[PDB]
Order: C-alpha cells, then sequence, then structure tokens
C-alpha cells in the first residue's frame, strides 16, 4: 500500500483546508496532524506491515476529523437561540435562518448568531421607544408642539411601526433599525408643546395688561383665566376676548 | 449649560471600557439619552425638562457596566483555569497574570482560550510519550542508528521535562507542539528493523561468496542469518565464515 500512504501525505495540505479539519476538535486536528508527520518519517526510512500501520493511523485520524460533525451542532445552536427572539421580523427571522443554514464554518455561524442577538435587541429598542405613542400624541406637549415637529414624531413611529410588524415588516438592517430609533427619541424630546404654552401665556399675559378698553380688575380676570387655560388655543381665547372687551 | 457638558462628554465616553463593554440595551440607553439631549436643548427658547434630560444622561452612563462585565469575564477565566489539570504551576501562573493584566472582555475570553489550547497541547505531548517504555525496549529501536536513538531519547525526555507539573517552566503552545512533533518525527524516524534487514542482505552477500564452504554448507547460514533477531544476532552467524 506503499502508494496510499503517499497519498495520505500528499492529501494533508488539502485536507487541513476543509472545513471538516479546521473546526474539529483540538485534539482530533493534532493527532491527524501527527499521524502524516509520523508517516512521512516512515515513508522516508523505506515493515512493510510499518507503512500499513502508519497508512492505518493517517486513514483513522482523517476520518476522526469531526469538524463538519461540531458545524452541524452549532448551527441547531443558533436554530434554537433564533427562536428566542421575540422582537425581529418574519422577514429578518428566515433571513437569519437562511443566513445559519448557509454558513459554512462555525465562527460564521456563531457570527449569525451574533447578529441576531444585536438586531433583535435593536428592535426592541424601537419597540420600547414607541411603547408611549398613544399617551404622547393625546398629551398637550405634543398636541401644541409646532406644527412641524407634531409631524415629525408621527412620521418617525409612523417608519418604527411598519419595521416593528412582524407580519409585513421586511428584513430591515441594524443600521436602518438604529436610523429608525434616533429618529423616534429625536423627534419625540423636539414635542415643545410645553414651552408654547409658556411663552403664550406670558406674551397674552403682558398684551392683556398693556390693553386700553380694560379696566384693572378686567385685567386681573382675564390674566387669571389665562393663568388656568391648559393649552396655547385656551390662552389666545381669553388674550381674544380681552382685545374684543368694551 | 451642565446638559451640554454631559452632551459634549459623550464620545470621552464612548472610549472607556466601561461603555465599550456594556451591554447592548445599556449602551443604546445611553446614546438614545444623549440623543434626547440635543434635541431637548434645540426646542428651548422647561428648564425642567433641561433637568430631566440631565438626569437621563447622567443615569443611563452610571448604569453602563462594561467594568462589572469584565470583571465576570475574569472570574469565569480564573474558574475555568482552575479546571484544566495539564498545564504547569508555571504555565498556569502566567495565565494567571494575563488574567489580570487583561483590560477589555476578549481580552480575557483569549486568555481562557489560549489556556484550554495550551492544556490541549499538554496533554497531546503527554499522549506522545505513553509508549516510552515500550519503544525503548524494542528492537527497532535497540538496533537503530546511534543518532536516531539520541533524537528519540533527547525528544523524549525533553517532553517530560516540559509535562511535569511540578517543574514545568511556561512553555509556549507553539513550543509544546515543536517538541511534541519531535517526539513523533523521532519515534517514527527509529530504522532498527531496516538496519536488521540491511545487516541479513549485507550478511547474505557475504555469504553467497566466501571462496571457503559449500553451496550446501551455507545456503543453511544463510538460513541462519534470515532468523537472526537483531544486528548482532547476524554478526553472530557471520563470524561462522571465516
Amino acid at each position: 500500500a506503499m502508494g496510499q500512504l503517499q497519498h495520505g501525505i500528499d492529501d494533508e495540505n488539502a485536507t487541513k483546508q476543509t472545513q471538516k479539519y479546521r473546526d474539529a476538535e483540538q485534539s482530533k486536528k493534532t493527532a491527524y496532524d501527527q499521524a502524516v508527520a509520523a508517516a512521512k518519517a516512515i515513508l522516508n526510512k523505506q515493515d512493510k506491515a510499518a507503512v500499513d500501520r502508519a497508512l492505518q493511523q493517517v486513514t483513522s485520524t482523517k476520518d476522526a476529523l469531526n469538524g463538519d460533525a461540531k458545524l452541524a451542532e452549532a448551527k441547531a445552536a443558533a436554530r434554537q437561540n433564533l427562536g428566542t427572539l421575540n422582537h425581529i421580523t418574519n422577514a429578518q427571522r428566515t433571513a437569519l435562518e437562511g443566513q445559519i443554514n448557509q454558513a459554512t464554518t462555525v465562527d460564521g455561524v456563531n457570527t449569525v448568531k451574533t447578529n441576531a442577538n444585536t438586531l433583535d435587541g435593536a428592535m426592541n429598542s424601537l419597540q420600547g421607544a414607541i411603547n408611549d405613542k398613544d399617551a404622547t400624541l393625546r398629551n398637550q406637549n405634543y398636541l401644541d408642539a409646532d406644527e412641524s415637529k407634531r409631524n415629525a414624531y408621527t412620521q418617525a413611529v409612523t417608519a418604527a411601526e411598519g419595521i416593528l410588524n412582524k407580519q409585513t415588516g421586511g428584513n430591515t438592517s441594524k443600521a436602518d433599525v438604529d436610523n429608525a430609533l434616533n429618529a423616534v427619541t429625536r423627534a419625540k424630546a423636539a414635542l415643545n408643546g410645553a414651552e408654547n404654552l409658556r411663552n403664550a401665556k406670558t406674551s397674552a399675559t403682558n398684551t392683556i395688561n398693556g390693553l386700553p378698553n380694560l379696566t384693572q380688575l378686567q385685567k386681573d380676570n382675564l390674566k387669571h383665566q389665562v393663568e388656568q387655560a391648559q393649552n396655547v388655543v385656551g390662552v389666545n381665547g381669553v388674550k381674544d376676548k380681552g382685545n374684543l372687551e368694551h
């Protein structure tokens, strides 16, 4: 079998380039490597039985390489983990599931498992950023916010909801999810209804105080009405009432 | 003013390990707190909202737990290190030092990975000399060239010195492998078997030609030659030629 042994030696580099070897357990990779080295030495010496024992060991350690078995295990682990991500959309899930099935190395799988958790984490964040959507919309801070600001917020959440919908949401990327998240955060933190009301009450109060058609107590009444107003239009309604008073 | 400080201090915060190794949620919570802070600042012409925003940048920042993550990785690494049984006390001590010096979570995990692969190489090296006694008392070794026997004995002894948990030094993974390759190559190099066959053939030829015996008195000495079990044996029958 002299030739078979030479074959085992020739196939070393090739075998070492394979995933079966690459991801095999260290000890198995080493045993194979040591068998090849042993074979070379034995082949050099030329106890024909020595050549066969050498061949047997190269063939045995090689078959023992279990990188492929380790790949199946890794993929199994990834699929198990993927199913625990409650925030990614179906489209995102199938893409990940696909990348898991398409992965050729243990490192690739884990990398896919890593991106899946990151993406889910981001989706979770985007979901949290808009969990107070309805409440924010009914609040005076949103309602009396500059129209451009109110529109920016409604838009942000709209986009967010589209990305979030598990049934129709596409395979949005991590970068876009983050872009969507920032959109909601900054748009919401921009709502200035609270500030518009404070300024509204100030200008309305100062304007009333300076009106020529009002007695002082009439100004007090109106000023108090401004004080109790809960929103901008409420304030301006009082101011107008003051301008028509005679 | 206090809020802009917390904002202009975001990057000097993202460089730190406490941020980089913090949980994803903790990191984003911080980034978004800053994003909001800027916007909340832009809507000013509600100073409380400026405090609330301040409180959030500070709260989220202090929440960053990259430092705890590191301490966790270290504990894990040390725990795993204590489960290895083949690295030498010297290597173990060196590994512990590496765990202490590490400054990032990935740095710690790399030490754990190296520790395990080292322990593996060590175990493989041990397995390489398990058949030492058997080899030493075998004809393939005994009749092997002087230089080849030395190579195997040098490689084995060197390996045993590397393997002793109590006396072995802090041998690197690569050096463990070289030592391993030396034993394997040296043992496979033993040519006592070849020397014997070379001697039988050499003796047989000498036989076939020595002028003072008989096709009949030495067709059988050749037989004795072929039946010898070692080099001295072949040599033993040979002088039965002069």
